[PDB]
């Protein structure tokens, strides 16, 4: 059996929504002196049902009252966020590899109806090898006439596949320039940029950077790119892509960019 008894806890890895995630090692079992990552609700099958190279392998599950635990694998990569702030900027190369693994994940999801909405460089890990796994799955959607009814509406705008792609974009915009693409003096300035959406790109990108962030950073979902029945494969065709070989990338072959120590 597995209890909580069977972990013990070297160190908090972070507090999250309602949420802690501790570092912990077994103590009991077959993998005792395994090192994984526990984390904890005060009162799953989404984890369960997805085994991908850049989503987080989940290994046990258990319920007591009033408490769940997930136990799932150590990634020692950490944020890339850290990554980032290290440097200030990636280069596109780099950039690229990152976001390419991350449209394999976003794409496996979508098949599986997952939706993650958001995508901060603080929600994308690493792994030993370096390599990007995807984390968090809290705040994630789980997707008469109508000829005088809304286009919102008609696209199940705000619940649909889109908004991931978007969120690669502003992703995409931050590693580049090394800032969001709209940012506010406040919460509710910063809202009312990203709504008016005005975007602008810095001279230095490449026309492959501009031409992508354009497609995916625009505020009609509907003609974003990746909004299609492609989905993640409209993304991938594009022209910042080319050099990917995606079976390679699939293997986790391609030497990551930055390797942990
Ligand atoms: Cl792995
Ligand atoms: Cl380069
Ligand atoms: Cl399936
Ligand atoms: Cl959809
Ligand atoms: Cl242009
Ligand atoms: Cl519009």
């Amino acid at each position: 059996k597995i209890r909580p008894e069977c972990f013990e806890l070297l160190r908090v890895l972070g507090k999250g929504g309602y949420g802690k995630v501790f570092q912990v090692r077994k103590v009991t079992g077959a993998n005792t002196g395994k090192i994984f990552a526990m984390k904890v609700l005060k009162k799953r099958n989404i984890l369960e049902e997805v085994k991908h190279p850049f989503i987080v392998d989940l290994i046990y599950a258990f319920q007591t009252g009033g408490k769940l635990y997930l136990i799932l694998e150590y990634l020692s990569g950490g944020e890339l966020f850290m990554q980032l702030e290290r440097e200030g900027i990636f280069m596109e190369d780099t950039a690229c590899f990152y976001l390419a693994e991350i449209s394999m994940a976003l794409g496996h999801l979508h098949q599986k109806g997952i939706i993650y909405r958001d995508l901060k460089p603080e929600n994308i890990m690493l792994n030993h090898q370096g390599h990007v796994k995807l984390t968090d799955f809290g705040l994630c959607k789980e997707s008469g006439t109508i000829e005088y009814m809304a286009p919102e509406i008609l696209m199940r705008s705000g619940h649909n596949r889109a908004v991931d792609w978007w969120s690669l974009g502003a992703l995409m915009y931050d590693m580049l320039t090394g800032a969001p693409p709209f940012t506010g003096e406040n919460r509710k300035k910063t809202i009312d940029k990203i709504l008016k959406c005005k975007l602008n790109l810095p001279p230095y990108l490449t026309q492959e950077a501009r031409d992508l962030l354009k497609k995916l950073l625009k505020r009609n979902a509907a003609s974003r790119l990746g909004a299609g029945p492609g989905d993640a494969g409209e993304v991938q065709a594009h022209p910042f892509f080319r050099h990917i070989n995606w079976e390679e990338l699939l293997a986790r072959k391609v030497e990551p960019p930055f390797k942990p120590l």
